[PDB]
RNA sequence: CUGAAAAUACAGUGGGGCCACUAGGGACAGGAUUGGUGACGUGACCUGCCGUAUAGGCAG
C-alpha cells in the first residue's frame, strides 16, 4: 500500500491542471481515503485506515510549509476529513460553525459548502489530528 | 372518411389653384439629513550578469 501510494506523491506535478492549492486529493490520489472503511465503531481504528492517515502524517513531514504550494495544500471534502477525523459529518460541520477548521477560500453568505467540493487543505486537518493523542503515535516512538 | 370533392378577380388612372394668429402680464414667503464602519498575507513576477547609469540589454 506504501509503494502503490509512493508513486501517486512523486508522479503528483505531472497530473497538475492547476496549481496544488487549488486541485482536489482525490484528482491525485483517487478514492483512497472516501473507500476506507469507517471507524463509527467504537472509535475503534481500522488496520487499513491506521495505514493510510500514519503515510499522510510523514507526508505533511517531508513537505514543509513555504511560499511554492507542494503536496500538502491539496484540498478534502467535509466527508474525506469527517474519516480521517473519525466523527460524524454534523460535528465537522460544527467545527467549521465555530470556525475550528478554517475552509480555504470564502463563501460568499448564501454559499453553503457542497459536502463533495474539497473545501479544507490536507494541511491543517492532519496536524488538528495530532493535536489529539493516541497510543500510537509516532512521537514517543 | 370533415356543411364532404373541385376552384386565377382582373385590366386603365394628374387633386389641384389662393392665404398675416394677434394684442397684455411679478410664483412667492420658511427650512439642521444624521449616527457606525480593517481589501487582502495558500502568493507565481525569483536569483544573478553586462552597463558610468533606478537609462537600456540579457541567462536559467
Amino acid at each position: 500500500f506504501n509503494t502503490e501510494l509512493d508513486e501517486l506523491s512523486k508522479n503528483a506535478e505531472m497530473k497538475l491542471i492547476d496549481l496544488f492549492n487549488k486541485t482536489e486529493f482525490k484528482f491525485i490520489f483517487g478514492d483512497a481515503i472516501l473507500a476506507c472503511p469507517s471507524t463509527q465503531k467504537q472509535s475503534e481504528s481500522h488496520f487499513i485506515y491506521r495505514a493510510l492517515l500514519d503515510y499522510l502524517v510523514t507526508l505533511v513531514e517531508s513537505n514543509p510549509k513555504t511560499k511554492k504550494p507542494n503536496a500538502a495544500d491539496l484540498l478534502v471534502s467535509v466527508l474525506e476529513a469527517a474519516t480521517l477525523l473519525g466523527t460524524s459529518v454534523e460535528q465537522v460541520y460544527r467545527l467549521y460553525q465555530n470556525g475550528i477548521l478554517q475552509t480555504a477560500f470564502r463563501h460568499k453568505m448564501n454559499q453553503r459548502i457542497n459536502p463533495y467540493k474539497g473545501a479544507f487543505f490536507l494541511r491543517h486537518v492532519i496536524e488538528y489530528k495530532t493535536s489529539f493523542g493516541n497510543d500510537k503515535a509516532r512521537m514517543y516512538l
